[PDB]
């Protein structure tokens, strides 16, 4: 059991790199938002939520990096595992625990357009990003009035294998994440996926399809990978009903013009997906899959996930993974991580938590988590 503090959850980093890196070569930082002020914060070594300030980029002990675009200073919220191998968190929202190997990440504190002080994490779509080539992952978490959620994520990348064990105060004990070594997973990926997905592999990480240097963005070779399937599905549901049931109730939809219109529990059809999705919107879960009331949000989540899983024409089996990824186009990147994880639980794309297939761990009364970082 990691060290505990009354009123906190402990996140313990465990070094499973089998000698590739020492604890003196592992760096962690937690960034997120204060639940009350919504200010962006970093967590200090005692669990305090310290507000980010633009001046942190230049303060004592800051980082500096020369990229092809210039020389810059960055904040330094990171801590070596050898200094302290665990973190305390209080209630917190939208949090990420970045864990990097060899050197800390370069995080630039800024101001977002909406007026508030924020930070820029790695943007690996930019080859001049200061973090290019660095071995890192992050855990995502939030601890609210309703309990704690924590997860690994392959939504943007696979860099190194990691998994999380979440332990509750009163019985909950689960472990979700990658299985296998980095070398074996890299090699297996290349041999497994269809041709369109193979070059997502780089020496440092595998990019998700439309993330970073991924080839499924609008400007790349596979920009239209899902288009024909999307077309078939919208054409089909112009004259057939898409009917599905989840916890929220039973929804039924049909395509009217370019909209996908649903009702709820047999009511009027007034719940909209506005438009027909692009390949990027399927892969990323954004665009027309963003916004709306709570019903529209849940509907958009299900439809996006069903596109990625290639089951839009089989709503009865949206909850049954035996039917997922059975024909192209599908998110074969996502499917790979499911095929290489505990209980096939993985965040392989944004909405993978539809019908609980994601790596999300959750409990009302969290005690601690172990973050197992490997190689």
């Amino acid at each position: 059991t990691p060290p505990l503090k009354s009123g906190f959850v402990t996140l313990q980093v465990k070094n499973n790199t089998n000698g590739q890196y020492s604890n003196d070569q592992i760096y962690w930082a937690i960034v997120g938002k204060d639940p009350d002020t919504k200010q962006f914060v970093h967590v200090d070594l005692n669990g305090n939520l310290i507000p980010m300030k633009i001046s942190d980029n230049d303060a004592a002990g800051h980082l500096t990096k020369t990229t092809p675009d210039g020389t810059f200073n960055y904040s330094n919220y990171f801590c070596k595992a050898s200094q302290q191998s665990y973190a305390y968190i209080p209630k917190i929202i939208g949090a990420r625990m970045y864990i990097s190997y060899g050197k800390p990440l370069y995080i630039k504190v800024n101001q977002a357009a909406d007026g508030l002080i924020g930070y820029a994490g790695p943007n690996l779509a930019n080859t001049s990003d200061p973090n290019t080539g660095i071995m890192f992952e992050w855990a995502e978490m939030a601890w609210t009035n309703d309990g704690l959620w924590i997860n690994t994520t392959r939504v943007d990348q696979f860099c190194y294998p990691y998994n999380i064990q979440l332990v509750g105060n009163s019985g909950y004990n689960k472990t979700y994440g990658d299985t296998g070594t980095r070398a074996d997973l890299m090699n297996a990926y290349k041999n497994s996926v269809p041709a369109e997905f193979k070059s997502l592999v780089h020496s440092d990480r595998i990019y998700a399809p439309a993330s970073g240097l991924g080839t499924f963005t609008a400007s790349q070779a596979n920009a239209h990978y899902f288009d024909s399937y999307i077309n078939d599905v919208y054409s089909y549901y112009a004259t057939h009903e898409l009917t599905f049931t989840c916890d929220r109730g039973t929804y039924s939809g049909h395509v009217v013009g370019n909209d996908f219109v649903f009702n709820k529990n047999g009511g009027a059809y007034n719940l909209y997906i506005h438009g027909k999705p692009s390949t990027q919107e399927v892969l990323l879960g954004n665009g027309i899959f963003d916004g709306g009331n709570d019903d529209e949000k849940a509907i958009k989540a299900q439809v996006c996930a069903a596109f990625n899983r290639h089951v839009m024409l089989d709503p009865a089996h949206w909850n049954n993974s035996a039917y997922f990824y059975k024909d192209a186009p599908a998110n074969y990147f996502a499917k790979f991580w499911h095929d290489h994880s505990y209980e096939n639980k993985s965040y392989g794309f944004c909405y993978d938590d539809v019908f609980d297939f994601s790596s999300t761990l959750h409990v009302a009364d969290p005690k601690y988590a172990i973050i197992n970082v490997g190689w």
